[PDB]
């Protein structure tokens, strides 16, 4: 009867359902929230616009953000990220969702717009749950009377908190908002653990290429350029490391890479000249994981190795420049999001040309788009960090409070350690590990609660 | 000059041949001394110095020597001196009394001799100290002294702590850098040095095969991850212990296996809380808390068979050692390894099997049974360091009027940019090339294209 | 051209493309298709074939084909096949029988659909086997065949046991080469070939997160040392069990813990028997061990709740899925991967926690979940494979007199000269330079600069 | 007691506190000598010893006395005595002539007193030799004792090679057994002994932070594969060169980059072939190969300033330390650590930034400048001494009828029930418990419940 969704095929979400019930056993803090609040129904009253990949693991974030009484309107946050049988599932349990593998861009905004209008009119939502941003710019731009019901907004990624803090310091940002990315049960979690599982997965799925052996390139040492990083190393791949932070650079060094740069010196003038292109010549993988623009640009395009795989994990494709190779180079689609891209020019190319690079992706986010992004225990504790972000920012209602009580609430947050510590805790016991209790005397000694938190927010992990 | 106490002076040149290596190995440190030559920020600081005696501690205090500051210098451990870098530095006129082996009461007359020159109290203006002692002494029993303080520049965690009580109390007297957190001091001296120098100690006191046994590391902090890392890579099957759930989650997806000493993991004294199917089993148990009794008697009592018992946190208290001395006979194999026979207290059989092997007395490991953090980590540590010294002294806390020290009393971290400039330093010394941004870049995640590159919040 | 099976001929141009990407990973197998295409050494050869339909397969047999044979081909396991790669094969005008989800009763017509052209017996005069199911058929259902097959190459380490128990027993036909054992097979393929593809194929068919969680590996042989490393390399605490205790020692002295499913290791067949505190901790349990019945009843019974349960030798008989089949109901997660409800046979209560899931029925689970080893693993395994076919073809073992043939009659491998040959060129494939010996290191070490550089009893 | 010579005999007490803890180490060294102590199988042996008198070689003597023989014992390398090894055996009254830094006069001076006893030949009658030397001083100078020798068993693979190049030439005059080829030695003590005894070495002499810095390994055979694991488990950045194709595949597939010193890895003895791009971003290169000038003078030239420089294969010259000793300036930094400045034979500037750091003058660096493999690896290499040394003796060549020691002139190894023997002791030593087959698994992969598990082609 439920008619208001999109999804490619409903009929798969009896499979769908099967591997949410398998979800559901691999996220205990998830799912310890769900039972721990289902009786107070926190979320009662919440109406959610939800930007996110539209995975089975974000299917258990959505049915506990219901289970706890809130009514949700869904679209994923990226063109191939979608499954579609989760996509299907949720649908089939009438919840509104508008997401697919291998949208158009065209698609993309479309299926925001569905979420944020219902029967041709902006819906009363009161929340916002975002990966990226993208979601957030649309209500700010196109629909600011909407976030004037809108209580806050909780982003997922880095680069959707870089947006945020930059609204902020301009006073263009409406409603508060919670960095759930800091929480180190997301961020030293999720970006980088989640990638060494899904980097070298999603290379395999679409390619099937050996790594043991090979040369890689992983432009970025951050979360994710870490555990993208130790995804491809620990598969026997002799990897190298750029970075423009010298401090991540050095844990690059320590951690056993040599830290190079595409070009001469490091100095990147835009010239062929300034690649190094001995270097470049002999890598055979080229992973960037920024959040920075045109971080493998044409000239290092143009002079990588023969038959190199290029591909992007960081938020979203303009890491390399896709956009030069679409102008200048002949595409061949080995299957879907697997591209030969053939460097003797634009139309035509020869069957057996040797002068190609693959490209997975289409350059969009590669673990998300050549296989399932990151697995369910990991997602565990990002997704446990959005439902209590969810109930934090409902329960303040600033959409509700008086003008100066918003003043001073207008804030991009993290939650509380406590809170950070809690999902741990959940994430721990689900390996079947045991977390000892310090005796009143060891409290003491180093000056924390026997309930904690442990460190002071000072501390990096 | 005879303003020194070190075990043989004799062994001056084999310690200057070291320092000339320790050199090659320090970039950072090294570069402090050519950027800041000509300006001689040190001129006129009188550092009060407590920090193991190594080799890399020689070429700090020779750095800032070489900066403008005179210096009376001790060790912060009984064990961590290396006789000869304490010789080489007697050897070029600088007091500095410390030798490997010191009793508790040559370790306090040590610091004393600092605190003091000729009978009296030193014009000391500045303090650089590993642990807190020199500090405490400072402000319970010399606090005049403390009046003409600049500051203090704190080595490491367990320091940092009491300061923080300090600040808190409000009995702290003069400002302090937290130089432990650095992101080029802690995530690379707390951590990889530990890794380098774990399982470097274990072979030098046993020269044990490490490789298919099985290890207990308790906490996974900074030193715990180092540690842990250290150990593993050898080919140990490591299990972690934690009281920190997010420390425990990054054990488990760091591959380790996560368990408590305690049933339930509740520590309530008995006999019967201890798993002691677990401690049976486990061969290395190394501590790295900076807490205190976190290898208890009980643990001891049913540890496996001739298991060896470290430490590498600061102090010994991690490890139950008093009850050892009390219940069990010790059997020197070679110093700094003791043999602890757990059939009494009164003699022991030669060839007895129920002992355990203790490295360093249950004093910082890594020092006491191999000689610390590698030159080209603790340059890092020690380029900090330096910083901080100038920082403080430049700001001269000593000077300002009470109401204006009460607003500038503070516990701080160097700023980001000064953390990159060692970075840059320490990659550089690696043949690490770093990209330079391009001002669209840079535009782009809003940086500029000379940093910091992250906010404050980052947490590396 | 119709004399085929496949599942889907319109994916024979995916097929090709990928064959044209696997071309450029296989540079061993490649470079000998462009060598001996001039001499067409298997002209005249008419190859019966029998191994998983891989696109890696598919080189190998473009290649055969390349350098004069017919073949006609089948997979070796029922969800080994990929189904592009068969489509390109079949619409090259090869004569292939394979498709991914056989039934066992199409598995054994596709392996007749080879034997028999038109009805009658082939002229088949070679035979490539990975396993023996093909070579058992010929002996026992088509002896008249084997009077024409001058030989045997066998791919994998219990086609090859198989091979030599007939040998033994005296009812070996046809001499056979063991492709298994050269070190470019057995120490390339059956050991990273597994590493590579057994994580992968995990994560495919249930996206589960290893690290930090617990594995068992039975058996350490080159499947199982490949196996237990893609599983630690994720972060997995990994045991291995083992029969041989030399093995078990490499097991151990690699970093693991070697227990066994069995109290003190002895199989009385009793559920008391069974170290239920273990098997209760275990969420991923592999057989590598090519023997039967290694991961049994009473352990299945045993498992934690959730664990996978897979197999990576050859044969499904590693563990005991009939006990399953007969016991439990069996739950369809998606094509190859099943719930096995342990609550009993009649159905299964959806939100049952008590479940074990089993990955591929308990068929080799790197080709049935995933695409088995990648191409630049697999050219080192088929050019051994190519060069075996040549030897085998050019001796003639049909023609020979009596006397001779019973001279020839035997299991033989290749030589090291020519498993050295491989080598270089998947060295050359990686970019690796192989260092030349002057005349005075080759006199030195007794060997020629051209190799062979090992005595025949090296193990590497 | 005086037939002995050792640096220090009251270091014997130290010695014996480290063999009783040794013994704890060596499960299938003192199963053995609990096994053979009742029937005595050496009683009546003489041996000749020549191996590292370390504590390890300590435990292996004994074990050979406990068991009825005598013994007369030196040291095979100047450097890789432990004096407090040797002193604690001569104090037990067993005749052994080592110390640590024997000049090369003083290192045949000690072979020669083993050799002789009381001015006049040892009625030795079996011999025990690590590299080959004590076996060409007796077949060249000593011949006619060779005629009452009943064998030699010989520890390592450059003295097995002497022993086949002897065979092979008409000239060994008895029996040996090549206890290298063991799998419980080779794939043991060559790989994981130097995996962690390499890295233990470079530590203790250099004090040199390894991770992130880049290392070039010589050679991938056992003790290249353990030596490159020794440095990437520390995070080194490892290339490997090698001349034998199966063993680079093996560094690809390992994870290793494969280069040589020479363009296009050829050797033409100028300067030019070398690729002094690669050689100056080289911080440590180690030799493992056994052959000779594999770390020539043009390499050395070419080194990057301050590389580090070792030889961890069984003699000196496979680095061209001759070619350092003419031309360069050798400063001690302390014992077996030299700085060799590349500006001049004539003295040296104690600034210069232009010089290699050589360790243990080039001669084996485990055990010159740490202690060697750690006693539970070589548990499993001398348990196969005592197993060999049993066999031999009890085989009597000397005495039997002239057609069958023609039949037994050979080089033989020990079978692999005694291999697995060795192996099942290693692994109870660990914990680890092996399973045992059922009768029917038995069957099924045609093996004896009680092994062996592996026809002798098996290379593991
Ligand atoms: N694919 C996934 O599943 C996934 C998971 C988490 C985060 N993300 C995304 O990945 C991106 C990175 O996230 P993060 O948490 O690691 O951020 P981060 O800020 O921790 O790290 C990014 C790194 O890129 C480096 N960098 C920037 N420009 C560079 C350049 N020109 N060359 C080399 N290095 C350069 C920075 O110095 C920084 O260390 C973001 O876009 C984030 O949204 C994706
Ligand atoms: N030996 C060295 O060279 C060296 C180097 C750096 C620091 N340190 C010292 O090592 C210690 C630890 O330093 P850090 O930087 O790792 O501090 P840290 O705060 O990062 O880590 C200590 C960890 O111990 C854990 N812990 C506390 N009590 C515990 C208990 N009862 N059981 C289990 N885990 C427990 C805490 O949760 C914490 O994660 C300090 O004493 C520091 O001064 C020594
Ligand atoms: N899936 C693949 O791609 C692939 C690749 C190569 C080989 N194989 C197959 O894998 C299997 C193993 O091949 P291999 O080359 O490793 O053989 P192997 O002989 O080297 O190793 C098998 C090991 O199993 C051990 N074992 C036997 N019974 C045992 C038991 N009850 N418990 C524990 N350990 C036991 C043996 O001691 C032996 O070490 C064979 O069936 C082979 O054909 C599969
Ligand atoms: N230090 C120790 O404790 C220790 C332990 C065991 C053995 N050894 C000694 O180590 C040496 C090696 O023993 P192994 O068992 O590894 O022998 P191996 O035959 O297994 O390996 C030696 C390797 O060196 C390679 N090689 C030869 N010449 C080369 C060259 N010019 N460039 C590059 N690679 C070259 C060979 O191809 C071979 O793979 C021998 O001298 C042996 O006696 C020392
Ligand atoms: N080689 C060394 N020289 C001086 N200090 C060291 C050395 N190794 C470790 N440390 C310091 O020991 C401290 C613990 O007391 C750490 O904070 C660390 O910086
Ligand atoms: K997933
Ligand atoms: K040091
Ligand atoms: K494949
Ligand atoms: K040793
Ligand atoms: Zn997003
Ligand atoms: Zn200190
Ligand atoms: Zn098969
Ligand atoms: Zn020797």
């Amino acid at each position: 009867g439920f008619t208001d969704y999109k999804v490619a095929d409903i009929t798969l979400a009896a499979w769908g359902r099967r591997e949410l019930i398998i979800a559901e056993s691999e996220m205990p803090a998830l799912m310890g929230l769900r039972r721990k609040y289902a009786g107070q129904q926190p979320l009662k009253g919440a109406k959610i616009l939800g930007c996110i990949h539209m995975t089975i693991q974000t299917g258990v974030l959505i049915e506990t953000l219901v289970a706890l009484g809130a009514e949700v309107r869904w679209s994923s946050c990226n063109i191939f990220s979608t499954q579609d049988q989760a996509a299907a599932a949720i649908a089939a349990a009438g919840i509104p969702v508008f997401a697919w593998k291998g949208e158009t861009e065209e698609e993309y905004e479309w299926c925001i717009e569905q979420t944020i209008l219902k029967d041709g009119q902006p819906w009363d939502a009161n929340m916002v749950l975002d990966d990226g941003g993208d979601l957030t710019e649309i209500l700010h731009k196109k629909y600011p009377q909407m976030l004037e019901r809108i209580h806050g907004i909780t982003e997922e990624t880095t680069t959707g908190v870089h947006r945020l803090l930059d609204m902020l310091k301009n006073g263009t940002l409406k409603v508060p908002a919670i960095n759930v990315n800091d929480s180190v049960t997301k961020s030293k979690n999720d970006n980088k653990y989640g990638c060494r599982h899904s980097l070298n997965d999603a290379i395999k799925r679409g390619t099937d290429h050996l790594l043991s052996g090979k040369q890689a390139l992983v432009i970025g040492y951050g979360d994710v350029g870490k555990g993208s990083s130790q995804s491809l190393r620990q598969e026997g791949m002799i990897v190298k490391v750029a970075e423009v932070d010298p401090i991540c650079a050095m844990q690059a060094c320590m951690d056993g890479f040599e830290v190079v740069s595409p070009y001469k010196n490091g100095i990147n003038d835009g010239t062929e000249a300034s690649i190094d292109a001995a270097l470049l010549g002999k890598i055979d993988l080229i992973v960037t994981t920024t959040g920075n623009v045109n971080v493998c640009d044409a000239n290092m395009l143009k002079a990588l190795k023969k038959r190199a795989v290029v591909c992007n994990i960081g938020h979203f494709d303009n890491e390399i420049d896709t956009a030069f190779m679409r102008k200048n180079w002949a595409w061949e689609e080995v299957k879907p999001q697997v591209h030969k891209i053939h460097r003797t020019g634009k139309d035509g190319f020869d069957a057996h040309n040797d002068d190609y690079l693959i490209l997975l992706a289409e350059g969009r986010l590669v673990n998300l788009g050549n296989a399932t992004g990151h697995p369910s225990r990991i997602m565990d504790g990002s997704f446990a960090n959005q439902v209590l972000a969810q109930i934090h920012l409902f329960e303040q209602k600033y959409a509700d409070l008086p003008a100066a009580e918003k003043a001073k609430r207008l804030s991009v947050e993290v939650l509380p350690k406590k809170l950070d510590e809690e999902v741990a805790l959940e994430m721990v016991k689900g390996f079947g590990g045991v977390v000892t209790q310090l005796t009143p005397k060891q409290a003491e000694y180093i000056g924390v609660s026997v309930e904690g938190p442990f460190k002071p927010d000072t501390y990096r992990y």
